[PDB]
DNA sequence: GAATCATAAC
């Protein structure tokens, strides 16, 4: 009942579903960060990418190639970028993969943290950390994620830094 | 005046 158990509220709500197979739901993210942005659930839920296990890895895959599929079949007129990851320090429960796209213009990305959450080291790569299941059979992630979210805000194509969230807005339709 | 930061949410 918690606002950390919403995802999980969510993915069992057959009408915020858009996709289901036998291993993974996909739900939209509820505020979301730009024009497409997606989450991925598992079915079985994995606590948090420090539980994350080598037995894990065929899942992650599936995660991954899930999301990619949901970009072919719902955002194929877009020719945006997406990006695929996890963010390193969660606040909501059961590990999720994000999928959004790379245009960030939307009225619920607010504030510096938003921003930094998915344009720093805290957006943990959904390649790299396959890459680290299959290899250390653990996901590590490193010390002093909470300074990344601080970061002065730096646009993603350009990286151009601007000194607000409205001039970056601003700034971002010059990448339209 | 606008935007951000720090803190709380019973
Ligand atoms: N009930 C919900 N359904 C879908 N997405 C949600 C819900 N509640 C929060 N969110 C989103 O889930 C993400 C949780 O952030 P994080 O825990 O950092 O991965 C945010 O991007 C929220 O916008
Ligand atoms: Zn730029």
């Amino acid at each position: 009942g918690h606002w950390s158990q919403g995802l999980k509220i969510s993915m069992q709500d057959p009408k915020m579903q858009v996709y289901k197979d036998e291993q993974v739901v996909v739900i939209k993210d509820k505020y979301p960060k730009a024009h497409y942005h997606w989450l991925v659930l598992p079915w079985t839920s994995i606590s948090s990418l420090k539980a994350v296990a080598r037995e894990h890895l065929e899942l992650l895959k599936h995660m991954h190639t899930v999301g990619e599929k949901v970009i072919v079949d719902f955002a194929g007129s877009s020719k945006l970028r997406f990006r695929l990851g996890y963010h390193a320090i969660p606040s909501m429960s059961h590990v999720h993969l994000h999928v959004i796209s790379q245009d960030f213009d939307s009225p619920c990305l607010k504030n510096k943290k938003h921003w930094n959450s998915f344009n720093t080291e805290y957006f943990l790569e959904s390649q790299a950390v396959i890459e680290m299941v299959q290899e250390a059979g653990r996901v590590t992630v490193r010390d002093g994620m909470p300074e990344l979210l601080k970061l002065p805000l730096r646009c993603h194509e350009c990286q151009q830094l601007l000194p607000s969230i409205p001039q970056l807005k601003e700034h971002l339709r010059k990448h339209w």
